[PDB]
């Protein structure tokens, strides 16, 4: 049913840093997530140039932003390449260990948390605004899985028989009580325009 894993130490330390460091410019989490979706979309596109059957699981390549004020969630959905169970456990397809080391050295040398995505671990910026993060993913080579973590040094993985998605990745941000501004249409639009203005795939902001 539900397997429980420990974060590697360097990632545990990364997440604590994200959670505990005073840092006002939290909005960058959205750019880091959209940028991950854009990379996964690039990968499926590239693979389909030589094998168009990789798109049998869906031809449209796009990103949906879905705010839900009742559940207090902001969900980012892409139809990118998705992740296998293995990628998920291996820090969501990141080089999180070396990238964390590089990020923490930069933070010495003068960097601030906004540059996180330069070290390949921009996912973890979700913890600027979310108390809990659920990642649902479907890669053509595997079943649908849900990854989940409220930080605290551990994460879980289970098969998801919730609502099949076809192919891609869904990041559900259960927002901290004081970060509900990221559910406001005006606010999301501003941020996307500010930081995600040239992404090569349509980004659709859902209405409530
Ligand atoms: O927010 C995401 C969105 C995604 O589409 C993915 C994903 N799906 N397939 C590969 C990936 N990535 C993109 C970022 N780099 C690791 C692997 C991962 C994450 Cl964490």
């Amino acid at each position: 049913e539900v397997e429980t894993f420990a974060f590697q130490a360097e990632i545990a330390q990364l997440m604590s840093l994200i959670i505990n460091t005073f840092y006002s410019n939290k909005e960058i989490f959205l750019r880091e997530l959209i940028s991950n979706s854009s990379d996964a979309l690039d990968k499926i596109r590239y693979e389909t140039l030589t094998d168009p059957s990789k798109l049998d699981s869906g031809k449209e390549l796009h990103i949906n932003l879905i705010p839900n004020k009742q559940d207090r969630t902001l969900t980012i959905v892409d139809t990118g390449i998705g992740m296998t169970k293995a990628d998920l456990i291996n820090n969501l397809g990141t080089i999180a260990k070396s990238g964390t080391k590089a990020f923490m050295e930069a933070l010495q040398a003068g960097a601030d948390i906004s540059m996180i995505g330069q070290f390949g671990v921009g996912f973890y910026s979700a913890y600027l605004v979310a108390e809990k993060v659920t990642v649902i993913t479907k890669h053509n080579d595997d079943e649908q899985y849900a990854w989940e973590s409220s930080a605290g040094g551990s994460f879980t993985v289970r098969t998801d028989t919730g609502e099949p998605m076809g192919r891609g990745t869904k990041v559900i941000l259960h927002l901290k009580e004081d970060q509900t501004e990221y559910l406001e249409e005006r606010r999301i639009k501003e941020i996307v325009k500010k930081h995600s203005q040239f992404i090569g795939y349509p980004i659709t902001l859902f209405v409530e």
